[PDB]
């Protein structure tokens, strides 16, 4: 297994200047002819010419139109085509090849493949080599001239990058289209699509150049009525890049294409963005509310890549976070501006501190720019994406908007049209830093440790107030635990956005302030502080760290009620919950270990419950924020704070705390569930796909959260509400009715009702599958078997497999059944999936990421299943390398 090392980067001895492709799609095979106009680079030392080429069937290869012969002049081992250096020209030459590939049976969904009746490519990271021979790395930038031919009846729509410059008929019912893309691009941005596609289209006029851009959104005919929101989102994305960053689209046309079979969310191929249908298609009758923010996010993300990834690209794959972290950050700015809801930022923090913090304390922990890799298909991690985004966001926090925009424009102007590295971005940010500090000696050299140092920093606080001096001090300490990547961790540049709240009136005591912590510890002193404040720390979650606020629950309640910052209010609530959870967990654990016949549990803080009621009853307070405060922290957030976590004890702990709060607040919950109905379920715009109301969707989130709490509590006659909820036109509601009916004898009645509502829309049926999978049912294992036999069967669609199994893996009580039956089940699915889709098989390993954080019995059970998977003779490269790293082999 070849290990690639970041320090080993060297430019190629060759240059590829022009790619001319002929892709001829036939019924049982696809023939790919390619001419590469090539040259010898200044770094050449007379080496063999080695092309990447994976799974290609060679018909012929030639240099300068002279056919090469296997064995004497070249070897091919199904991975590398080697042309011996004595046959490689010493000046400009043409390399040509004709190969046969087979998209119909390409179930791994990389390279050229068939998704239902659509032929589609996926080339990032190293998938272009599955289509034709290439030096398949992003610094080999070239011009592309691409012709595609196909049966006209089956494939009337043909698309590739660039301008369509010819269309022509071919004998035998075939036709072709030629696409010329003159701007240089790396091969991972190549794409081709062929199918019987239907579309919506619009014309966008850019802000400054006033160029007309044609926008096309494509799907199969059955779902063309689900394209409208995506088109709206694309217009919004273009306007935001113009308005915030001053950046306009440079091409005449942008196509977005939905396909049913896709390994991830979407892909930014230049002018031809290709999407998982679940991240492009929606309608109000056939989609849950989550689809609307998802499509906005993913359309936005792929659009923002046109600058941060496409026009400025990567020198090498170790720079992945330079385009992904930065594009996630750009999408976050966009979505926060579009939704105007605090829950957009809170949702990203919620994901980071559960999923990404877990990764960063697991054996898989890596920095956002790793030092090595074996599988690029395993490289696309929440660390690279989401911690990367927080690292890109910290530059904006440090510089402020005006200087951040100045630094970003420096980055774009200096690197437009070229490859770049993480240092290039830090350099541009540093220039803005010098401007802001009015100090040409200022630098961001320490900031580079965010790219190289793995692990989550811990930031802790102590305070001092001198009432006579009116002097307040915040003493701050930072610590990152040593791990496999650094034995000694260095202090980072941590920006701490802070406010000081007057506890008597709730008002701000200082102006906007960002503490710059650059040492292992520092003391920040504030004068003329007239009363002892409550500090509001890491406003907006200003650095990706474990925050240890050292506040009392009384102080946290005051912030929860009266602070100005949504994150600090949410975090103060989180911290109150965590203190309770750890305390009750240990009490339950003691009772279990000591086999106690009786014991006591510490009750939930009554002033905390009073504060929740106060916020819930405030009509001016935000419904999305309300849904967060009545929900306990994510299990994957909690696990970062408990060694040898017994999942049964945690489930008992959560149950006690929810029952404590519900015993006091259930009448409030029910009153709110009823009073929110009119605005939450308003149908005024149900048949307008352009009208999306994120506040209204948050009201539905709150109602569906409250209904779940009330159903679990067996609130009197709540089943009446559940049944009426099942009749709502909104899938978010009627799928919720299925979920919350798990606690009643009507579950299988609603199972059948909602199945019939879902079965005729591919994506809605996947949402139904997720709802069943996550149902809190004692018979969930029997239910999963029913889904397997009746709905899923032997589908190779990743959306189907992920929908059936991943939600169930979050069932704390049942997935972690002490028999190990849940670990056995998912391991069987992983091994089965690995036969045809190694990338998705590795995604299905997600529940095992926390294996060494569980109690010792469950550690043993998970490890046994992982070792069983590792012993499969046919295990893929992806899955083997992932499980070897995860099990510390
Ligand atoms: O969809 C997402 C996550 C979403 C983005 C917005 C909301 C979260 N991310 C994709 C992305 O960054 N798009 O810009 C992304 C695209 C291709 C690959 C990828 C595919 C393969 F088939 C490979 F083999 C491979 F090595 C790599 C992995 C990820
Ligand atoms: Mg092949
Ligand atoms: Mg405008
Ligand atoms: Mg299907
Ligand atoms: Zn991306």
């Amino acid at each position: 297994p070849k290990i690639h090392y970041r320090k080993d980067y060297k430019p190629s001895g060759f240059i590829i200047n022009q790619v001319t492709l002929n892709i001829n799609i036939h019924d049982q095979e696809t023939i790919v002819r390619s001419v590469l106009d090539m040259d010898i680079s200044k770094h050449n030392v007379g080496e063999d010419l080695v092309f990447d080429g994976v799974g290609l069937k060679i018909n012929e290869i030639s240099i300068n139109n002279k056919k090469l012969v296997e064995g004497e002049e070249y070897t091919y081992d199904n991975e590398f085509l080697t042309i011996f250096s004595k046959f490689v020209p010493k000046s400009k030459f043409a390399f040509s090849s004709e190969v046969i590939i087979h998209p119909e049976t390409n179930y791994a969904l990389t390279g050229l493949y068939k998704s239902k009746n659509i032929i589609v490519s996926q080339c990032e990271a190293t998938g272009f080599r599955r289509i034709t021979f290439f030096i398949d790395r992003p610094d080999m930038m070239a011009k592309y001239d691409v012709t595609v031919t196909a049966d006209k009846e089956k494939y009337p729509v043909l698309l590739s990058n660039g301008d369509k410059v010819n269309e022509f008929e071919i004998p035998g019912g075939r036709h072709g289209a030629r696409f010329n893309d003159p701007p240089l691009k790396p091969c991972y941005l190549f794409a081709v699509v062929a199918g019987d596609l239907k579309h919506l289209s619009a014309t966008y006029i850019t802000k400054y150049t006033k160029k007309k851009v044609e926008l096309y959104v494509f799907s199969e005919e059955k779902y063309v009525s689900k394209l409208q929101w995506a088109l709206e989102c694309l217009k919004k994305s273009m306007a935001f890049d113009e308005d915030y960053f001053g950046l306009e689209y440079d091409l005449s046309r942008l196509n977005l294409v939905a396909v049913s079979d896709f390994n991830v969310g979407a892909m930014e191929n230049k002018g031809l963005n290709i999407f998982n249908a679940n991240s492009l298609l929606a309608s109000k009758k056939n989609s849950i509310d989550f689809s609307y923010a998802r499509i906005l996010t993913v359309v936005g993300h792929e659009y923002f890549h046109q600058y941060t990834g496409n026009r400025v690209t990567l020198r090498d794959w170790f720079q992945l976070t330079l385009k992904e972290g930065l594009t996630v950050h750009r999408e976050n700015l966009f979505s926060e501006e579009m939704t105007k809801t605090v829950t957009t930022r809170l949702s990203h923090v919620d994901l980071l501190r559960s999923v990404q913090f877990l990764e960063d304390s697991s054996p898989l922990s890596h920095p956002i720019r790793p030092e090595s890799y074996v599988s690029m298909e395993n490289f696309y991690t929440t660390t690279v994406y989401d911690k990367g985004s927080e690292v890109m966001r910290m530059y904006l926090t440090i510089l402020g908007e005006e200087y951040y925009k100045k630094g970003f424009d420096i980055y774009i102007k200096k690197n437009d049209g070229n490859t770049a590295t993480c240092e290039d971005f830090n350099y541009a940010m540093e220039q803005a830093y010098k401007m802001k500090k009015a100090d040409n000696s200022a630098n961001l050299n320490q900031y580079l440790l965010w790219f190289s140092q793995s692990g989550t920093p811990h930031v802790s606080f102590k305070y001092n107030y001198d009432a006579e001096k009116k002097q307040y001090s915040i003493h701050v300490n930072q610590y990152t635990k040593p791990d496999e990547n650094q034995k000694e961790k260095k202090p980072l540049f941590i920006p701490i956005s802070v406010g000081l709240i007057n506890p008597e009136n709730g008002k701000e005591m200082i102006s906007q302030t960002t503490l710059e912590l650059t040492k292992e510890s520092d003391t920040f002193v504030f004068n003329n502080i007239a009363v002892k404040p409550i500090p509001s720390l890491f406003r907006g979650f200003s650095a990706p760290v474990y925050i240890e606020d050292q506040l009392t629950d009384e102080e946290r309640i005051l912030l929860l009620k009266y602070d100005s910052d949504a994150f600090v209010r949410y975090n103060s609530c989180t911290n109150i919950y965590m203190k309770q959870i750890l305390m009750n967990y240990n009490e339950f654990l003691k009772a279990k270990n000591e086999k106690l016949e009786s014991f006591q549990l510490t009750p939930v803080n009554a002033q905390f419950i009073d504060a929740i009621k106060y916020l819930l009853e405030d009509p001016h307070a935000d419904a999305g924020f309300k849904s967060y405060i009545v929900s306990l922290p994510q299990d994957r957030y909690i696990i970062n704070f408990v060694s040898n976590l017994d999942t049964d004890v945690l489930a008992d702990t959560k149950e006690y705390i929810y029952k404590q709060i519900g015993d006091k607040l259930n009448d409030v919950y029910y009153k709110m569930f009823k009073s929110l109905e009119a605005k939450a379920d308003d149908l005024t715009y149900f048949n307008d796909e352009s009208h999306v109301d994120f506040d209204q969707m948050n009201m539905r989130t709150l109602r569906n959260t409250l209904l779940s709490l009330l159903s679990k509590a067996q609130y009197p006659n709540i089943l009446n509400e559940i049944i009426e909820h099942s009749k709502s036109p909104y899938p978010s509601n009627w799928l919720t009715s299925l979920s919350v009916s798990a606690y009643f004898d009507k579950y299988f009645e609603l199972y059948d009702k909602t199945y019939k509502l879902s079965k005729d829309d591919e994506l809605l049926l996947q949402e139904w599958l997720k709802t069943v999978s996550r149902s809190d049912r004692k018979d969930i294992y029997e239910i999963l078997k029913k889904l397997e036999n009746e709905v899923l069967k032997d589908s190779k669609n990743p959306n189907d497999i992920r929908a059936v199994y991943l939600p169930f893996t979050n069932n704390l009580r049942r997935f972690h059944d002490i028999s190990g039956k849940g670990y056995k089940l998912i391991a069987e699915v992983i091994t089965k999936t690995d036969k045809f889709n190694p990338m998705v098989a590795t995604q299905l390993c997600e529940p095992f990421k926390l294996w060494n954080k569980l109690d010792t019995k469950r550690q043993e059970l998970m490890l046994n299943e992982m070792n069983t998977m590792l012993q499969e003779p046919q295990i893929s490269n992806n899955l083997k390398e992932y499980l070897l790293r995860l099990t510390n082999k």
